[PDB]
């Protein structure tokens, strides 16, 4: 549903294991609504199922009000610096002051910056009032 990842998941499917334990420059995002690019090698060994019925909507959501989570369900989430429980860089796509899309009023978007620029779990990146695109690191999921 607009979900995608790099290495994609046919080719995940090619990994061993032990490989699989250790993916480097792991991307999973979902068009119109943002990405995940992780810092660290990611353990994707709990997904062999299907990286695709398992990643896409359900270990990693993204969802129309403008968020992401990733292992929504508290029984499937590993410690930190395991599985995916680790440090990413997050955008997220039209991401507005309360739903205020109006560029003109400029003084409140910086009002709303400021505020994002303050969060202490997201890590301010940047922020585009022209597309409310808001780019923020984290140290994991938990």
């Amino acid at each position: 549903f607009g979900y995608w990842c790099s290495p994609s998941p046919e080719q995940l499917e090619r990994l061993s294991l032990k490989q699989l334990a250790a993916v480097s420059n792991f991307v999973i995002g979902r068009r119109g609504y943002g990405c995940i690019t992780f810092q660290h090698d990611v353990d994707l060994t709990a997904f062999t199922k299907s990286f695709r019925e398992e990643l896409f909507g359900k270990i990693v959501i993204f969802r129309s009000s403008k968020t992401v989570e990733v292992y929504p369900d508290e029984a499937t989430k590993p410690m930190i610096g395991h599985g995916l429980n680790v440090p990413a860089i997050i955008t997220l796509e039209n991401v507005y002051p309360v739903p205020m899309k109006d560029t003109t009023k400029f003084a409140e978007f910086q009002v709303f910056d400021r505020k994002l620029r303050s969060m202490r779990e997201m890590n301010y990146i940047s922020y585009n009032p022209f597309g409310g695109t808001w780019t923020f690191k984290v140290n994991h999921f938990e």
